[PDB]
């Protein structure tokens, strides 16, 4: 409806058709269960096939609905241990806190985060606090929306510098079939992306990128076919010559399997082609 | 070394061979780490090819090795939650004690669970307490060694029925290389295997079942080949014509795929043989 997103959020869909249904170069393995009333659990292995090294991550989850709140507990092989406590719709609709730890016992470095959201009719308002070592940054963003306009800023402060350190404006225009997004981060890196919902089986998306002092230019063009239910082909390729091509299959209900190629261009099946394997596992 | 195994360890390594390697008819995703001392957690998506329905399995596991000291949380798809604190060599070398609490708010059911194990030089004595509704039971084992000989007994006593439920007797001879185990189970179920650790590639087993007032007999034979270290074969037949087929690859390392096979006899590639795929990851 007329809520928008999130500065975050601004150009999601576009983004979601390059990124998702791809990930080269990578052994994936992921559990999950469904409870939207109460305990929920994500363990995710990660195999880098260049170089080997084995990553694990599991997040537990108790959504507590009745209360807007959810806990969350992640660790991953690093030995870095996480909490988040999130408080939703509770004081006033579309207010949002989430009050956030972290400790890397390999390090001994902590870190504190406290991140609060107001949303409502046209606006969508966030600020975060890093309570870093070397921090405090308060991060502040505002989206105003427009019958389908979008204009956003965002902006970071770091306490120590005590000075401005990013200032990022977008604007855009957003139906559920379309998306314009436009962006320019710290005055000087240009981002715009189109995103069409072309028909129920067809996403496309066109990404563009450029520097204020560099005349060269960056494009993707991306697609998303769901052939069926149960499958879906997805194929992008970018001016600097990289194809991407990626098949998801549900094997069995709750299975997904997917499989990925990133391709170099002219040396096409000569050289260092980039595979990938993602097995999701939903219970 | 001379401290004999458990009751229920009587004849693993034969089971070993006739059980790992194969999972028939399941589509299984395991997510391990390992640290010694510390936290671990075991995370498993297990799919049954026939029936689609789909199970996950948490288990999160601290060791505190100084105090000879183990946390375990469990929970499973039915929403059953598992707590087990574990004391091994404490209070006494060889001495361990298990308080083990389960709790299903499926049903509201609970269950706790005293085990006391006592082990040295010839002797593996255990007393497993199940305070149950409509319990306790008191199962207790002894195992006692004799220069490679192992004689054992292993009773349930239900307090309900103020009666023995089970009276098991085992007699075996043990080496690294070679098993015998026998056993009877309440003076009716016979059962026997062999196990040879033929060389550093092979072992082999043998199985055999009969009932006291039945003249059939079962049996097995089974082999494990470790082609090399990162592959190997098992294949085991019945004497009631099935044929189990068990390939284990490293892929890569920490990660292991399992393909299975198992056949009817006579109907061989031409009707119901299940199949199984096992991932096993790692980190």
């Amino acid at each position: 409806m007329a809520v928008p997103p999130t500065y975050a959020d601004l150009g999601e869909s576009a983004r979601d058709v390059f990124t998702k249904g791809y990930g080269f170069g990578l052994i994936k393995l992921d559990l999950k269960t469904k409870s939207e009333n109460g305990l929920e659990f994500t363990s995710s292995g990660s195999a880098n096939t260049e170089t080997t090294k084995v990553n694990g991550s599991l997040e537990t989850k108790y959504r507590w609905t009745e209360y807007g709140l959810t806990f969350t507990e992640k660790w991953n092989t690093d030995n870095t241990l996480g909490t988040e406590i999130t408080v939703e719709d509770q004081l006033a609709r579309g207010l949002k806190l989430t009050f956030d730890s972290s400790f890397s016992p390999n390090t001994g470095k902590k870190n504190a985060k406290i991140k609060t959201g107001y949303k409502r009719e046209h606006i969508n308002l966030g600020c975060d606090v890093d309570f870093d070592i070397a921090g405090p940054s308060i991060r502040g963003a505002l989206v105003l929306g427009y019958e389908g306009w979008l204009a956003g800023y965002q902006m970071n402060f770091e306490t120590s510098k005590s000075r401005v350190t990013q200032s990022n404006f977008a604007v855009g225009y957003k139906t559920d079939e379309f998306q314009l997004h436009t962006n320019v981060n710290d005055g000087t890196e240009f981002g715009g992306s189109i995103y069409q919902k072309v028909n129920k089986k067809l996403e496309t998306a066109v990404n563009l990128a450029w520097t204020a002092g560099n005349s060269n230019t960056r494009f993707g063009i991306a697609a998303k076919y769901q052939v069926d239910p149960d499958a879906c082909f997805s194929a992008k390729v970018n001016n600097s010559s990289l194809i991407g091509l990626g098949y998801t299959q549900t094997l069995k209900p709750g299975i997904k399997l997917t499989l990925s190629a990133l391709l170099d261009g002219k040396n096409v099946n000569a050289g260092g082609h980039k595979l990938g394997l993602g097995l999701e596992f939903q219970a």
